[PDB]
């Protein structure tokens, strides 16, 4: 994939979303090293700001072309380019909050283009998302497996709380190449997403993610 996906690649992203009815839009840009599994993003809230809910529920929605894969695990997301792939995700939180996300990824004239639609509902008014009591995602491991002609991933995930406990969230994601490409077998991806900067009202935010694929255990 060295001809299509270079060792340095940039991306642009736009998200339209709502949380408990509150509409917003975010635009951003990012860059990274797809074969090393590292990337940065800078996001700006362009509508609906300042957001009255935790940034953290948005952060994993702003880039699977940048996961380091061993040679022996087919890198389905990289192989999908230039046409690209789509993903659809549910996030089911312990307190009944639920998010659904739909994303389209393409490569256009050397730059990745990401389009995201986000909808979160049923977050309790006094819960940690609406009260902005979260403090970032734990490091995670996604279990990936082929099924029904697509790649599926599950994470038993958790957000840290400012008080030091956790707020758990089950992720289910379906990744679909836009053309037929070789599916990998079962594997795991370790990710770590850090919010590295933000302004006081989270209308400008910087993120960094490191992600690497491997076999079980
Ligand atoms: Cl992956
Ligand atoms: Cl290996
Ligand atoms: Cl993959
Ligand atoms: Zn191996
Ligand atoms: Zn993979
Ligand atoms: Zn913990």
């Amino acid at each position: 994939t060295e001809d299509v996906i270079k060792e340095f690649m940039q991306f642009k992203v736009r998200m339209e979303g709502s949380v408990n009815g509150h509409y917003f839009e975010i635009e951003g840009e990012g860059e990274g090293k797809p074969y090393e599994g590292t990337q940065t993003a800078k996001l700006q809230v362009t509508k609906g700001g300042p957001l009255p809910f935790a940034w953290d529920i948005l952060s994993p929605q702003f880039s699977k072309a940048y996961v380091k894969h061993p040679a022996d695990i087919p890198d389905y997301m990289k192989l999908s380019f230039p046409e690209g792939f789509t993903w659809e995700r549910s996030m089911n939180f312990e307190d009944g909050g639920v998010v659904e996300v739909q994303q389209d990824s393409s490569l256009q004239d050397g730059t990745f283009i990401y389009k995201v639609k986000f909808k979160g509902v049923n977050f309790p008014a006094d819960g940690p998302v609406m009260q902005k009591k979260t403090a970032g995602w734990e490091p995670s491991t996604e279990k990936l497996y082929p099924q029904d002609g697509v790649l599926k991933g599950e994470i038993s995930h958790a957000l840290k709380l400012k008080d030091g406990g956790h707020y758990t969230c089950d992720f289910k994601t379906v990744y679909k190449a836009k053309k037929p490409v070789q599916l990998p077998g079962n594997h795991y991806v370790d990710s770590k997403l850090d919010i590295t900067n933000h302004n006081e009202d989270y209308t400008v935010v910087e993120q960094y993610e490191h992600a690497e694929a491997r076999h079980s255990g």
